[PDB]
């Protein structure tokens, strides 16, 4: 393989073994003032997501043109309110919600975003951005619009004095810092089989399968309740302490922990364990991201929960994650998804998750370091 675009970028080569830790190139001290040129007939437009019409145009571009599974059966369906949670966290900047429109019709056909984040990578903490929501309309694919969108958001980030970034993708590019796998835990196996997310497995009847996946109707952990405003400080303390053990993690302020964890229905759920002394000792969290089931006459949507950050100090993680399943089931989810990062491999098989297809690769831009095992990746992105 060569990479016509990625070979020009300050990332390590696929196959180069990395022993050192540091930037790939030194920081730029004069940056290009003009936007990169789009192909004829298309124009940049910075999207004001606080305008409901504009946010709905972004909802529509992503609903019709964003990530599908490996078999072209399911497409993410991020909701407008979820996209406001994902894209306006503390420190968001309007120039970093970077849209491409057709000049004549004004139709939105491309987007890429950055949001700021402090990242801990081995022994270094650096201010970075997280790049997400790169999308080109299906009618514009394979025309090298993606390199323009990546160079343009690179420029706009460099203008604000930031020279590293973190991102994930399901394709292999120069050069993954860590390689993760999604696993899936059936909550509504009948629907999952029916829409062919799942198959009737290996000598089990549907009757047996529904039994195999049946869960308790209420969680078992004493003192589990939703996170409230008074818990913001201790959730922040728990998380900060917990993440020290991994090699790629976010460093969140208390304002960022309020944004990422405070519960918002149909977006983000966080439950804390408040013990018999009134102290919060653990928490679990998961976010809501349904998928469209394409071209299907009856079932139009699959409701999935995604494991976010789960912190245990007194409750065994196995038991916390069992309660997350019970909770997602009560909340009407069809499937609970989790990656094999952090300590998750200690529960995935025990709790009857099955491995999925594909991988999720993590990447750093303009930062060279040794790659790490999934168990040392402690960052989860939307
Ligand atoms: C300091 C600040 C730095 C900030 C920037 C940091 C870097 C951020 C990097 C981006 C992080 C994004 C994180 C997420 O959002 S990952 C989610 C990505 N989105 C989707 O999968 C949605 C559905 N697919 C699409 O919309 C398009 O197929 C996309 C837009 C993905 C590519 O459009 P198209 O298919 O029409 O292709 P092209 O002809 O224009 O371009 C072909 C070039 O693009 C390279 N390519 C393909 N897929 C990806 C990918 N996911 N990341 C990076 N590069 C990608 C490909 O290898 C080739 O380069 P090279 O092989 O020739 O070298
Ligand atoms: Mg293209």
């Amino acid at each position: 393989r060569s990479y016509q675009f990625w070979d020009t970028q300050p990332v390590p080569k696929l196959g180069e073994v990395v022993n050192t830790h540091g930037p790939v190139e030194p920081d730029k001290d004069n940056i290009r003032q003009e936007p990169y040129t789009l192909p004829q007939g298309f124009t940049w437009d910075a999207l004001d997501l606080g305008d409901r019409g504009v946010l709905k145009e972004l909802y529509t571009l992503l609903n019709e043109n964003y990530v599908e599974d490996d078999d072209n059966m399911f497409r993410f369906d991020y909701s407008p309110e979820f996209l406001l949670w994902a894209l306006r966290p503390p420190g968001w900047l309007p120039q970093w919600h970077c849209g491409v429109r057709v000049v004549s019709s004004r139709k939105l056909v491309g987007f890429i975003s950055a949001i700021p984040a402090n990242i801990h990578i081995y022994d270094t903490e650096k201010k970075m951005v997280e790049i997400n929501f790169l999308c080109v309309h299906k009618k514009l694919r394979s025309k090298r619009v993606a390199p323009v969108l990546i160079r343009e958001i690179t420029r706009r980030v460099h203008l604000e004095g930031i020279f590293q970034a973190v991102y994930t993708a399901g394709v292999v590019l120069p050069k993954p810092v860590g390689t993760c796998r999604y696993w899936h835990r059936s909550l509504n196996p009948r629907k999952l089989i029916e829409v062919k997310f799942s198959h009737l497995s290996r000598n089990m009847t549907m009757q047996r399968t529904m039994k195999l996946y049946r869960l308790p109707e209420t969680p078992k952990t004493a003192g589990l309740r939703p996170m409230e405003t008074k818990d913001i400080p201790v959730v922040h303390q728990l998380l900060t302490r917990y993440l020290k053990q991994f090699h790629l993690t976010p460093v969140m302020s208390q304002e960022e922990v309020e944004h990422w964890f405070y519960p918002q229905e149909n977006i983000i759920d966080t439950f804390v364990v408040e013990n018999a002394n009134g102290e919060v000792t653990d928490f679990l969290s998961f976010y809501t991201l349904p998928s469209t089931i394409m071209n299907h006459p009856t079932h139009k949507s699959l409701k999935a929960a995604y494991s976010f950050y789960n912190v245990h100090t007194q409750t065994p993680l196995l038991d916390l994650m069992s309660d997350a399943l019970v909770l997602a089931k009560m909340k009407g989810f069809d499937v609970f998804n989790a990656l094999d990062l952090m300590e998750n491999k200690t529960f995935l098989e025990k709790l009857k998750f099955g491995i999925g297809d594909g991988n999720l690769q993590y990447y750093l831009y303009n930062w060279k370091c040794p790659s790490m095992g999934a168990e040392k990746v402690g960052l989860v992105l939307q």
